[PDB]
Parts: C-alpha cells; structure tokens; sequence
C-alpha cells in the first residue's frame, strides 16, 4: 500500500506582484527542450516517454518529480525561477512547483552561480505531460552534471 | 527488501553561535500551520494524518521527508532557516533537518526571493508527529506552488 | 515494475571556465569522510555499506541519491560547490551531480549561511562507491541536522 502525503500553502492564487502568477493560462519562463534521455549511467527512461522537452506519463499513479537547473553568468538583479508544469485534461498548463532566487544586488558582482533544486509528490494521470520552464534561459547551463529533470513512480 | 542509507555529519550538538541550537527543548522558528491537504491534483493524504500543522504517522517505517519554504519580501541581513521537526517518545522536539540562507547584504537590496528545499530519509514510529518551522514567518509566502511539505513511505 | 526517468542537459563536457571541469580524472573539492552512520533516529544503513566516506552498493539497481552540505562562515566571493561522485569500472571518478553557489559579493558581508541540497536518480552497480566532495571544506559545518548524505533503492 502506498503511504504518502503532500500538503501545500493555503494561498491558491497568490496576489504577489514580484513574480506575477499568470491569469490567462500563459506559461511563465521558457520550456527547456535540450534534454538527453538515454546515456547509460547518466540518463534513462523506464516506462516514461520523452518528447518535445516533456516527460509523458504511461502509468497513472503517484510520482515524486524533481528538477535541478543551474544558472551561471558573467557580468539590477536577475529573477531566477524554475517552474515544473503539468499539462492534463485542464484548459491551462498547471504550475506544480515554483522555486525562485534573486542574484546578488551588489554592484561588485562579477559573476553568479545559482543551482536551484526542487521536488515533490504529485498524482498523475496517463498522458499527462510534465516539463521544466525557467526565466532567463540564456543564463541556464545545460551541463549534464548540473541541470537535470526526473521522476519516479511510488508503489 | 528496503535498501537505503542516511548518514550525517558527526557533530551531534553544534557549538555554532550564528544560528544557536536550543538547549532547553525549545522549538526554533514558528511552526507552519496553514497547510492545505486535500485539493485533488495539488495535495493529498494516503494513510498519513494531518492535524495542527503536523503530519502524523499511521504506519511505522522509513520515510523520505521534504519541505519547500518560499521567503519573499520587499524593503542588516535576514536569517532564513527551515527546520523539519519530529515529536516522538522523547522529552524534546527533535530537529531532523535544518537548512539556512542569509539574505543579500548589499544596501542596494530592494527585495528578496529565497526558496529553500530540503529532504531526507528518517525512520519513524507510529504516532510520531512531523512539522515544518521557519524563522521570519512573516516573510513566508504560502503560495501553494512555492511552499509545501510532504513525505512518503519506502517499502 | 520500476517506472522512472532521469534526463540531463545535453552538454556532456562543459566548456565553462568559471568552475572548470577536470580533464585528467582528478576529483574536485575534498571528499567528506566524517559521516556518522548508525545513530538510531538520525542515521542508518540497510543493505548499504559505509567505508572511507563512501556509500558502497550491495544491490544493483536504481537509486535516488541526495546530499545536503551546510556552509557557514564568519568574516572576493567564495565558490561553494557540492559534487556527488561515483567510482565504478571506469578509469575516472564520475560526477553524477553538481550544485553551486557564490557567496554575497557585498563588502558589508559579515557572515554566510549556504545550505546546498541536491538529489537525483542513477542506475548503480554492485560495488559502486558514491561520495560527496565540496570546495571550501574548511567552511563546511558537520552539524548532523544540517549536513547529510543518503540514498534509497527504487523497486
Ligand atoms: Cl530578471
Ligand atoms: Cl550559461
Ligand atoms: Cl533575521
Ligand atoms: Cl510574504
Ligand atoms: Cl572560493
Ligand atoms: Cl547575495
Ligand atoms: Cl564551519
Ligand atoms: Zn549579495
């Protein structure tokens, strides 16, 4: 038997003006599409499909979903945000998880290094599509060690 | 058969003066109590109870426990710390996991965005109570996308 | 049946000069060796061995691997990087996961608090050895609440 829990803050639609939530179903950030999915020892797929930057569910159930995104830049603040999204039978793409950083404000800032990891438990249906979207994609580093995206089914 | 490991730094009682450990069983931070636990597609409980801001264990075993807490503020540094605590048959609440950030020190800092994720594996007993506690709770953002708390049993 | 996926950025060998990748099989950072592995309620091993700072695999399969490393210091920027490495039947130690932060650049910075968590899914073989390595080890805090390393097999 599966024994698990995922509970969230009660604010369903946040009124925050800093990183505005979208009200017309528009995706925030730019979807990451340059993922590698079949290098033995580094990446794999087992009964999960990959296409168009999305992991597509074959088996309904509870999944732990996670992503790390590595922001690296050389030189005002940058808003560095990672979104994990779900498409399902619903008119809008759904933000499952959001994680945000601001770069250092000091005028002495020569460069930045901001790895953002997050993950959590979500009930998914067959043919749901999940993907990662980030602000400031031009600052993302697609180093296979530093940026990745995965999920596993919990039995 | 369950195959797993969780090993920790050897310092049992840290002598650090920056974020002092408590010596009289007093909880650090303020417990988060405004969690939502039953919105299909966003939150759920399966053989785990929720009450008084705590996840309460029904089935003894090994759990992966995690929480994300989103600090957002508009304007000295702020100590932003997330504690995951356990109550069991022990005279004190027990810190299982601690994760800390300091806000940017620059006088030019207009705002802050600090999402803190952590998680790990802990052996739990029936009726153990686990909760999340944070410093600077007034800066926490209970956006359901950004702040959450969960666990799952490992078979 | 195990249902899971882990996909990575396509850049196999990153050309970044900021945190240079190693080209002669040399390990980056210093391996953490002062882990505690058998304090009931805080740490444990179940069909995983510990020796020489490494978790050593007894059972081939898919593992979710994670580590948190807590950097704390009192006082230019510091590069704070966590590497999770694998030794297997391969001439070089293999970086599985890298996560990086830079400390605040402000000259007003009195102290720093930088907890770094990361984790992910990797297929491991029997007798593979996995460990954590960090830059600026003298700034690591081996508080058992704040710094840890674990993994579990996914069935
Ligand atoms: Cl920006
Ligand atoms: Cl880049
Ligand atoms: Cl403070
Ligand atoms: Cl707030
Ligand atoms: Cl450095
Ligand atoms: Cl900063
Ligand atoms: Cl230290
Ligand atoms: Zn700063």
């Amino acid at each position: 038997q599966k024994v698990a829990a995922h509970i969230t803050g009660i604010t369903r639609r946040s009124n925050s003006a800093l990183i505005p939530i979208s009200k017309d179903g528009k995706t925030l950030g730019q979807k990451i599409e340059s993922w590698e999915s079949s290098r033995k020892g580094h990446s794999f797929l087992n009964h999960v499909l990959f296409r168009n930057g999305e992991l597509v569910i074959e088996q309904e159930g509870l999944y732990y979903i996670y992503s790390q995104t590595y922001f690296r830049f050389q030189e005002r603040t940058k808003q560095l945000v990672q979104y994990i999204y779900k498409y399902t039978s619903y008119p809008d793409p759904i933000v499952l998880m959001k994680s945000a950083r601001n770069s250092c404000w000091s005028r002495d800032a020569e460069y930045g290094l901001y790895s953002i990891y997050q993950g959590g438990l979500f009930e998914l249906k067959k043919n749901d599509r999940i993907f990662v979207s980030v602000t400031n994609e031009h600052l993302m580093d697609l180093d296979q060690e530093a940026s990745f995206f995965g999920a596993f089914l919990i039995n």
